[PDB]
């Protein structure tokens, strides 16, 4: 059993803005998610982060979620130690990253990857044993 966290894929032309979702799977199996923090790396010479927003599975994001993107790194933080009804309990989109694509000489697929580890805790304040991380990417097709 393990929590599956996956970065999606997007494809676009330089100048386009695309959305790359980060999804959680097998949440219920893992006794839910009460806290987490991880980081994704992206190539700042190819992509520009326009914004990062909590997804549908995050309840009361204004209070429980925080994200910051600085050069090449995006930090994701979720913390709900006390309100049971605001715990992450369903599978789905945890966050949506909007990237603006920069120019490229030729078609390029650049990875959006998990970096610097992180931490994941269940609703019971216990470490989530196993987390399967899957990187995503953005394809920039010259135009």
């Amino acid at each position: 059993a393990s929590l599956k966290v996956t970065v999606g894929t997007a494809n676009g032309k330089p100048g386009d803005t695309v959305t790359v979702p980060v999804t959680f799977a097998d949440v219920a199996k893992m006794k839910n998610v009460g806290t987490c923090n991880f980081y994704l790396g992206y190539d700042a010479s190819l992509l520009e982060v326009v914004s990062v927003d909590a997804g549908p599975i995050v309840k009361n994001a204004a209070v429980n979620f925080s994200s910051s993107a600085s050069n090449g790194t995006i930090s994701f933080l979720f913390l709900d130690n006390t309100i049971t009804d605001e715990l992450i309990t369903a599978d789905g989109v945890f966050a949506n990253i909007k990237f603006k694509l920069k120019s490229v000489t030729a078609k390029t697929t650049t990875p959006v990857t998990f970096k610097d580890g992180g931490a994941f805790g269940d609703g019971t304040m216990s470490k989530i044993a196993s987390v399967t991380k899957t990187n995503g990417s953005v394809t920039i097709d010259p135009g």
